[PDB]
Order: C-alpha cells, then sequence, then structure tokens
C-alpha cells in the first residue's frame, strides 16, 4: 500500500458550518495544513489515507486571531514582582486562538523586541500562527533594527507598531513624533508586504483620540491603518470610538474590560450606531497584568449570541474576519478553499470541544492535546 | 600624414537647427566633446580628420535633460517583487536623454544613495552625464555622509535633495524638519559649487503645496531652489503649482503622467497662465513602478508642436534650456560654442535618427550604436 | 462537481526518478507545494482534479541548490561601470536552479545586506527559495542589525556569514576579527535555527587554508561550519582543500571556473581523495562579472553534472549529489535536496541525457520544454 | 569670419620635446585643454583662430607631478605659532608643477580631510590638476566618510591613504592597524577607479621599513600600493628602500632632504641599484615647516632635475621621469606625465638649461616668462 500519509488528509464531516457566513450543513477537505475544499457531501473516500472526521450536530467555524496580546509577559506597573509570565501555547489553544499579534506594553526597560521576536517564531514552531507589533507604550520607539520603518519592512514577524496616549502611563509623545512613528510603519508595511498598523493603547485621559485627530491633520497616513484599543474602558472615549468609525476608522474593544462598556455591549452598540462588523475587532489583551487570560474572547461571542440577538456569524466577525481584514492576514479568518486550515468546532451553545491550527488537531473534548515544549 | 584623431573633429552640417532658438540652417563644429563653432557655412575642411555629416533635411536640438529618474530602479511599494529594475543606458540614449539627474523614492531602505552615486557614475564612465539627489521620500533624510549639507557640498554628483510632502508615503516631516533640510542642500549648493535644491515628490493630498509655503515662512530658501514635481497629478495641485510659478518658483510637470492633466496639457496652461517657460520643466520620472519608460518625453514635444501651437524652440525648453537653467547645468540645454556637444538629429516630424552625447554617436537610425557594459 | 483545485494536485508518473538515489521507475504526487508520496504505479484517479504528466522516458531529480549566487550584481573591481545587474528569476530556473543562496563579494559599499535580503524575498515570492549570507569580503563584517549574531539569529533569511581570506581583495583580517564572526555566525545559526556556516571566498595567496587553520586553532566552531570556496582556483589551493575535506571539512567547487582545475575533475579529485560526495558541494558564483566583460551565467552547473557523468565515470545519482544532497546537508535546508514524500516539491524532468525539460519549484511549473513559463515581475 | 575660439587652438612650434621620452624637435597642437597631435611641421594654418608659439631654441617636456604637498598647510610640531599657511597657485605652477596630490601630516587635530578637499577642489577650479589622500600621520586614519575604504571608493578626488610609521610622531599602529588600512584603501581603490594606495611617512626609528615588511605577511596588498616616503632621510633606511625597490616597490625621494642623502644622489644610487625609474618618484614635501623657521617650498624639484643632468650623468629625459611619467604610472593617473594625443596639454617650456620660461595646465598658459600669469583668487 502506498503512503500518502503527508498529505495530512483531513475530512471534517457533516457540521454546520459558519464561515463565518452560515453556509449550513458543509464539509472541509484539509491537507497540508491547507483548506482544499469546501462543499456539502464530500466523498470520505476522495483521497487516501483520510482522517474522517464526523461533526454531525457540532458546529465548525474559524479560528480565533487575537490581535493583543502579551506573548512574552507583561505588567511591572507595580515593581518587578508585577512582572507577568510568557503565554503557555495551550492556554491560546484552549481559548480558541489559532493566531495571535503579540505586543509590549508600559514596559520596554526589561521587555525587548527581541524577547518577543523569539516567542513569536517559538509559537509558529509549535503550530499557530504568530505576529507582533514593534515599540511599547514609548514613543520614540523602542526597535529593534533602530527603525520603525526598517522593523516593519525588514522583520518577517513584524507588522505595525504599538504605541501608548492618552494615558497617564505614556511618554507624553507630540503630533510629530506620534505621525512619524505611524508614517514609518505605513511605510515600511508596503515595502515589507505588511499592514504597516499603528496601534494605539488608550488611556483614561479627557484628551480620548484627540491625539489621534491631531495626527491625521498632520500626515497622510490612511485612516484604515489606525487602531485605537480599550476602546470600552470608558464611555466618553467609547463614543468617540464610534465616531472614528463611522468616519472610516476601525476600533478595537478589549474583551478583558468589564466595566463600564462591556465587551459584548460595545460590539453591540457599535452595530446599532450602524458601523459595520467589518470595522469592529475584538481584542484580549491577554497575558497581562492580576494575569489576564483568554476565556473572555469565546465568552463574549457566547454573550452577544445568547444575550444580544447577534446571529452565529455576527458574533464571530469581531475575532475573525474583521480582524484578517484590518491585519490583511492572508489565509486567516474566513472558511474559503485555498485558505489555512484554522478552525474550530463547538457545541451547538457554543463550548469548543477541537481545536485544528494550520491543520493539526490541537485541541480535543476542550482540552489541549498539543503542548508548548516546556508545559507540565 | 599627421594623425588629428584625438581630437574628435565633427562637423554637423546643414540641419535646421534650434538651440533651442530657431537658427535656421547653420552648422555645428565639435572638437573633444565641446560646441566650438556654430555657424552658417562652416567649410568642411576647417579642420583635419574631421567626420563631416550631411544634416540636410534632419532637425538638430539640445539633447534632453530628464531631471527625475530612478537610475538604481525603485519602486517596491507592493513588496519586494516590486523593485525596478536599474536603468539601461541605452534606453535614455534612444530616447534623447543626454543628461540625467538620479533620484530614490519611497524605498530607501533596500535603496541608498552610494549605490545611486556608483550607478551615476558608471553612466558618467558610459558616455553620458550624469548627476544626483541624496535623500528620498524619507525626511529627516538619509545620506550618504551624514548631513544632507555635506552631502551638497562634498560628494560631486550630488546637487541637491529629494522629499515626499502631501503624500500617503511621506515621513509626515513637520516644518522644522523640512526647512532645516532645504536650508541645508542650499548652503550645501554654495560650498560646493551645485544649484542646492530641494525637490518634492507631491502626493494628492488636500494640502497640496502648503508645506511648501509653510517652509517659505520659516526660512529664507530662495523660492527659487524649492521644486515641486508631479505637479499635473491632481488638479487642485496643479492649480496651486501655477500660483507657485507665478510666484516666481519653478514647477515640474512628469511626462508619464497622462491625466487628469498631461504633460503637454500641463506645460500648455502654464503659458496659457503667463508663466515663462523658464520656470517649467518637465522630467519622466522614469524607471520607476509598472515599469516607467522614458518615451513621453519626446511624445511630450511632438505633442505640443503637433496638438498644442507650440513652436519647436518653445516645444523644446522645458527638457533643455529649462531645466539647465533651473539646475545651473553649465554647459547643457543650449547649442553654443563651448557647450556641451550633446545633441540630438531629427526628422522634420520630430522623430529622432541621431544622438550624440559629449560628441560620442550614441544613437544612429533611432537605434542605440553604444550599449552599456551589460546590455544584450 | 465539487472544486478540489486549492490542492494543486499534480501527478508525475513514469520517469526514471534519481532522488538523487536511484530508485529506477517511479512515480511522484505533489499537493500544495509538498511531495505527498513517492512511489511505483500511482493510481492517476488516486486525487481528484489532479494534473497528471506523462514522464515517460524521461528522468526526474531534485532542483539544484546553488549556494553562491550574486542575487543583486556584483562585479565593481574595475569601476562602477563593471557592477553586474541584478539576477533574473527566469536565469535561475532554466540553469535548474529552484534554491538559492545569495551573497555580496568585493564591493560593500555600492551593495548591502537589506538590498539582498529584499531581492531575496522577491525570490521567494515569486516562487523559488532563497536565502542569503551576512557581510561580504570586508572583515568586520557589514552587517543588517549590527552584529553578525544578531543577523544569523534574527533575519529569517540569513543563515550565515561571508568572508574573504587569502586574496588580494581581502580586508587584510586577523585570526581573532575571523574568529570572533564565526563564533558569531555560529552562535546566531543556533538561536535562530540556521546551519550558521562562515564561508571564505579563496584568493591566490600562498597562504591558501592557513588562515581556516589558524581559526580553528583559536576558536571551537565546528569544522562543518567553515566552507572554503573557488578552491579550485589553484592547485596548491586545491590539494589543500582536499586535506582539509579529509579532516571532516566541506569544500566547494566553483561551476564557473575551469581552470586549473576544472569543476568536474575536482570533483572526481575529491573523491578520488577518500571524501564522501556528502562533504563537496558545488556553486556558479553567477551573476558576477566575467572577463569585452560579461555576466558569470549559471549554465557550468548542469554542465558539470552532464561532464561528471560522460567523462569522469560518474553514476547520474552520485553527479547530482553536489548540487542537491550535499548541499542540503551541508545549510541544513530541511524540505530541500531529496525527494522524499514531506519535502517541498522542487523537481526537474530532464531527457536522459540530461538536458533540462521542466522545473517545479514548490509544485509550480517554472520552465516547460526548456523555457521559463514563469518569469520575474519586470523581465525582458 | 566664423569664431572658432572656443576650441581654444594653440600651436607649440619648434621645441626639443622630452616626452619625457627624446623625440627631438617636434611640435605639439593642443585643443581643448588636450593634446590633440604631436608630430614635426605641424602646419599653422592646419586648424583656424590658432596661437602658434615660437619654441625654437627651447625645450618642452611634460608639467611636474608633485605627489606629496600640504596643500592647506602643515606644522604644528612645535605649538600652533609652527602651522604653515596654505599653498599658493602660483609658488605650485611656478615650480612646474601642473598635477599635486595632497595630504595631511603630523596635524589632523587642527586639520581636517573636508578642509584638505576643498582646498584640492579650489586647485582644480583655478587650473590645475589635484588629488588628495585620507588619513594623516595617525592610525588609525581620520576620515570624512568613516571608513578609508569608504573615503577611497566615493570621494572622487581621494586616491588612497597616508599614515606614519617608524617615527617618534607615530601612533604606535600594530601590524593589523597598518594591513587593514592599506587593503581598505586598495578596495576603494578598485571601486572607485583609483590607485588605491598607501602612503609611508618614514621616520628614524632603527626598525625603517619592517612594518612593511610585516604588513605584506599580514596581508595581500600588492607591493606596488605601498610606498614609502622620505627614504633618503637616513643612509640605513634608504639602503633598505633599494631592496623593497628591487622586490617591485615603488620608492619616494623628498626634493627637500638634502642630507644624507642627497635627492639627486638617491636617484642615481636606485639606479645603480637596478632599479627602474618607472620605481622612483620625487615629491616636494612642500608646504610643511622647514627649520627661524620657515615654509618648505617647491624649487628642490626642478633643481635636482637640474642636479641629475649637470652631476650624475642623466640624460635629460631620465631625469624628468621621476616627476613626470613615473609618479603618472604608480598612481594611474591617467591623462598625465607624457605628452601624447590624448593626453593633458600639461607642458613645461624651458630653456635648455632647464629653467621654466612657461608652463601649461590643462591648455591654460599659467606662466609666462617665468612668472605667473594666472594665480589664486587672494593670491598677494
Ligand atoms: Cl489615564
Ligand atoms: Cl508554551
Ligand atoms: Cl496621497
Ligand atoms: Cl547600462
Ligand atoms: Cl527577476
Ligand atoms: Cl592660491
Ligand atoms: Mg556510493
Ligand atoms: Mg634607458
Ligand atoms: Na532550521
Ligand atoms: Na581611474
Ligand atoms: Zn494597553
Ligand atoms: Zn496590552
Ligand atoms: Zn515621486
Ligand atoms: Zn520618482
Ligand atoms: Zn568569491
Ligand atoms: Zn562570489
Ligand atoms: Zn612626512
Ligand atoms: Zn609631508
Amino acid at each position: 500500500m502506498i503512503d500518502y500519509t503527508a498529505a495530512g488528509f483531513t475530512l471534517l464531516q457533516g457540521a454546520h458550518l459558519y464561515a463565518p457566513e452560515d453556509r449550513g450543513i458543509c464539509d472541509v477537505l484539509v491537507a497540508n495544513g491547507k483548506i482544499i475544499a469546501v462543499a456539502s457531501n464530500i466523498p470520505s473516500d476522495i483521497v487516501p489515507n483520510c482522517t474522517v472526521v464526523d461533526l454531525s450536530g457540532q458546529i465548525l467555524c474559524p479560528g480565533f486571531i487575537d490581535q493583543h496580546v502579551h506573548l512574552i509577559g507583561g505588567g511591572g506597573e507595580a515593581g518587578p514582582t508585577t512582572r507577568t509570565p510568557e503565554v503557555a501555547l495551550s492556554r491560546l489553544t484552549e481559548a480558541g486562538v489559532t493566531s495571535v499579534v503579540g505586543l509590549l506594553g508600559t514596559d520596554s526597560i526589561s521587555r525587548h523586541p527581541e524577547s518577543l521576536l523569539a516567542k513569536t517564531r517559538a509559537l509558529n514552531e509549535e503550530g499557530i500562527s504568530a505576529w507582533m507589533l514593534t515599540g511599547a507604550y514609548h514613543v520614540p520607539s523602542r526597535t529593534i533594527t533602530g527603525s520603525v520603518e526598517k522593523d516593519v519592512a525588514i522583520i518577517d514577524r513584524v507588522i505595525g507598531v504599538k504605541c501608548a496616549i492618552s494615558d497617564h502611563r505614556s511618554a507624553a509623545p507630540d503630533v510629530y513624533h506620534l505621525a512619524n512613528m505611524a508614517a514609518e510603519s505605513r511605510v515600511g508595511g508596503l515595502l515589507g508586504g505588511k499592514p504597516g498598523v499603528t496601534v494605539f493603547h488608550m488611556g483614561d485621559s479627557k484628551k480620548a483620540l484627540q491625539p489621534i485627530y491631531d495626527l491625521l491633520e498632520n500626515c497622510d497616513v490612511p485612516i484604515s491603518k489606525l487602531l485605537p484599543t480599550h476602546v470600552n474602558r470608558n464611555v466618553p472615549l467609547f463614543e468617540q470610538a464610534l465616531e472614528f468609525a463611522r468616519k472610516g476608522g476601525t476600533i478595537d474593544i478589549t474583551s478583558s474590560i468589564d466595566e463600564p462598556v462591556a465587551p459584548a455591549e460595545g460590539i453591540a452598540r457599535a452595530v446599532q450606531a450602524g458601523i459595520p462588523l467589518a470595522r469592529v475587532t475584538l481584542s484580549s489583551d491577554g497575558n497581562g497584568s492580576g494575569v489576564a487570560g483568554f476565556e473572555t474572547l469565546l465568552e463574549t461571542v457566547q454573550v452577544l449570541v445568547k444575550d444580544y440577538d447577534f446571529s452565529i456569524s455576527d458574533a464571530l466577525r469581531p475575532l475573525t474576519s474583521s480582524v484578517a481584514g484590518f491585519l490583511n492576514l492572508t489565509g486567516k479568518g474566513e472558511i474559503l478553499p485555498g485558505n489555512d486550515a484554522d478552525l474550530l468546532v463547538m457545541t451547538p451553545e457554543l463550548r469548543i470541544e477541537q481545536v485544528y491550527a494550520r491543520g493539526k488537531l490541537m485541541v480535543k473534548d476542550g482540552k489541549a492535546c498539543v503542548k508548548g515544549t516546556f508545559e507540565t
């Protein structure tokens, strides 16, 4: 018998597929970590050495893309005992996260972009998909190569730059500094084939988004590259964010911020305000500092469907297609032929059962079956 | 018989000469790459070992000076596969270009001033005349010696600095940065004997020339050193450029931009607006990124004469005397004794037949007869 | 009618397979740029929407790996007019090259690692597989990040460092500098998952391999990381290179140097000296300047294979090693140089007389009927 | 009446020509600063608007090339009052100098390469031909761009590097530093189209040429790029210099050092040692300090020529070599040091007893009746 095991053929059968678009009962054929066919009634024997998975009665959807994770650990605002630990592979996978964007925050003294890059690469070797943002709250940014533009252009895993504004922990950046940094990210992305975004950690200053508007007034970076995050942290800020989105920007809601605007609520409000889901993303801020977890992501989807009247498809957008679109994550956020085989298998009540990353089974019966090198 | 071949005597006979000024049927005597006599009926035997060229029925004019060429290649805005190739000698010559100013654009990460300088020097060794601008779209400028002023002052082939404004690919420069950069170019030019200009790649921002006006308000660089290019890229910008020119500035129209203001049209408009041709230049933006060619230069002259009622002399100004004047290109842009023997021989319909660079035959029957070292 | 095209199922049937190991007639099935099965008589219907290719009467082998190419151009030793142009995709592919390592030479003033990296990435995007070496002839190395160790560790496409020794164009490096550079590449390789090698452009100094020996005496970089290149440039050097190989080193023969030691001849002499083919590699030094001045091409690669088989008593299988498996092994090029399930679908289809017919790179047809059917973005 | 003046047609007629090769009576025609014909009996009417000069009874030879001049001034070894002033154009031209190489000495604190480059360019503008060396006595070299290699490659007027060895004013350079500096100049020369030489100011240490030999042992720079200067400063050094020359090196004798080995004497001894004149050069070390303290002048250049012919049995043709053809050859000074069609019109008109009458630089009359008729912008 010929050995075709190198293909890793996997047929996911009979689940109710949400691509996120509802596709009804539809099958998914995978080979080499890629989605090679998406159709009803794919023959269990279409390909050899095929692992057939009966997903009857289950739900199938794209894996989550969490664009705001402190991969190497964060914290440190109350001294060194508050530096959090690096993230564990299984914590991500059990949470349904198959793609991540790592970043740094307040501390860029004991935290380094080179370290973040190494962890990013470890995660990719481990089976998931990971990118990072150069910089940290500090402006001017602390980079790997000496320039934001050069980092985004030449460090493969770097997709944009991080910063903090309107926050008591900011570097008190002026418009010129912010604009130049964003412009550099933009240009570096073009060169490197990266989205070249600028992510803004928002604080509670009354100024809110003003720095972003000033920046817009002082440069030609498209508004589509400017991402304010933690927008639900305060009402007045949230309200500004809706306008920002109405103007063409994309806003990022933090699943780990419960009050004063809860995540689901935030997403619900956006839609009420007439903002298309494509301009609304949800991130966890996981692994920050207590120690932020990833459970709030799935919880958010559940709540949206359960308590807010969102369809399953719509509820998924902000964690899947909306993210992939904002970051130009080719091959992610959608179940289509040619895309990466990053999928979630859930109960009808939206409880995760299985997770596939790049076609590999990572979670089974809701428990990780692939663990990081040093996990216990 | 005595050998006088070292003189390279060449007598160009009987053509209708446009210096660009119309000189009627007039001859041109060349020696050692220089124009040594310009008169009617120069005796075919005035000098020995003389190559006599019968230009009866043909047109004779100065070679083109294209001040905006991506000599080493450009592009790269859609990833690395979009980096264009370096320019080929014959592409320039066949297009009637005998003098070039090379520059960099968006990408100053994988493109370097030292590389540009080497190509500039190769072209000079090859037979034409080439200069360059330090910097690139990026501001603050990336230079060879660490300072714009020092580059313009001490790198022989460097004549000014390049930058980008009002463009989604700019570095979001502030007035101080732009003004200081221009001031440095200005000062460096005085010291080095260079025009010390500042060239502005214009984008489509509604702000248009504002940065230039701000700059003027914040420094004492003469307006005659500030060159906005791509002025025909947008109407509103174009309209501002005419005012700028009316105020004493010189504006550069791109022959490779067809809409919304075509090159010829642009030049025609300028004259309608009462701007002297001396303050209007035309450049190709050749070798940029598809892959920009040089055919539009001559096409522009043809169209101006053919469809716009310009005399041959006037049509030539923006590619010859106007450029030479703006850049203080001593010995270029005009057929006069003492000037360099850079000439074009054309049909009455303005089709190029022969090209001479520094007195050497480069193109014959419209085809290059001198090719770069690695040309096929 | 279910659409399975995303898989890019391709079945190469009936050729005589050299993996490079001789496997006789055997089929190869490809999906998504990967070799998914290698066996005789694979059913044509085994997979849906499958492009079946009849290679009966032909030869199927791994694509070549050229570890020494001046991707962005080189030259410049006789002034700026001698700076060669960047390499065209089609010249590589039509020459059988599916994997390449780019590097710089004498000129590191008008040439920069950042430029080279961009070029490497373009080639990858166009369909082939490309890596590069940091540094250039100049020592201390001119790098991207400020340290050789750092470049190797953090720049994904960098796999080692380049240098020049025993040559009139060298930077007169001393042992310390050389050792330090070599150890940094080694360590950056470990951290980054790269081979972390040091490539030594050899010149004609009478000192030949001496600097390498001195280096080994002054550090602990494994001999398996030190690659002398252009070893066939002179007899005494060549002969020293055989000794070095006997001691556990790997030697790189330049296909474009035909005297005084021809490439096939050098390879045969290495074999006659007791060196296993795994320690002998062949590279082109393509795209550098060739004295009227020209650009060195890549045809000598395939010609060396032809010559070995025709005139030096080599089996096809062995003749292929120095361009395929030996290189991948030396550079730890995972998934390259061997036709095995799981490896990348980088294959050459040739006639029985070893002339290229088709070339597949990462499962994509790049050459058909001996002509590039896939070309660089701006290819002329 | 057609105007042909732009050509600057000039015809030097009837002199006895030393190209430096003896050519007997022969005419030289000039156009645009170039020599366009060299022959006997060139017709006076051959070209229009021609300035015909009757040089009957006179001598015509190439203009001198002084490769060692402190253009911006030097000195400073006895405090700031000993810093000499910049060189005046007229002092160079009246001394027969049409091509010069500027350099720095002991002081690289109050003296900078950027200053020197500006001065070099001024001289070019004024009508002569000037180049310079980067660095100074200090090693590591203090450069314009940050690297010796880079300066030589990219600064048009830089053609090599200067250093000091075996001298109480040296920077105590070790072999590595010296070798590295030398190899960078070499390589920058290749890229830039410069000779890429290294000039060694020699002192009186007993070590003499040792550092050069050590350098050769530690690198691959060709011996033809290493120029020891001031070789006649001491006997033992001079004698070592003869050996070095015998081995293929070129040696530079200083015209301003009259003991213990006089310049003509040193030149004659070089010849007597079997060294071809092509490997012997003479330079002034002009504009440095001369101990009451003064500025060293350039008259010793012509005097050495006079002395060789009068007292050392030299032909005029040979006596000229070390100031013309040997220098141009050593520095690859294209178009200089020889009267041949195509070369620059840099000529000296002298009496039969070798006293300067006229000087043409790039075809321009700079000296007439022995007096500068062309002077520096601010000349006093
Ligand atoms: Cl705050
Ligand atoms: Cl882990
Ligand atoms: Cl724009
Ligand atoms: Cl070319
Ligand atoms: Cl290509
Ligand atoms: Cl003066
Ligand atoms: Mg065997
Ligand atoms: Mg003789
Ligand atoms: Na690896
Ligand atoms: Na030269
Ligand atoms: Zn934050
Ligand atoms: Zn955070
Ligand atoms: Zn532009
Ligand atoms: Zn441009
Ligand atoms: Zn080499
Ligand atoms: Zn090479
Ligand atoms: Zn000295
Ligand atoms: Zn001196």
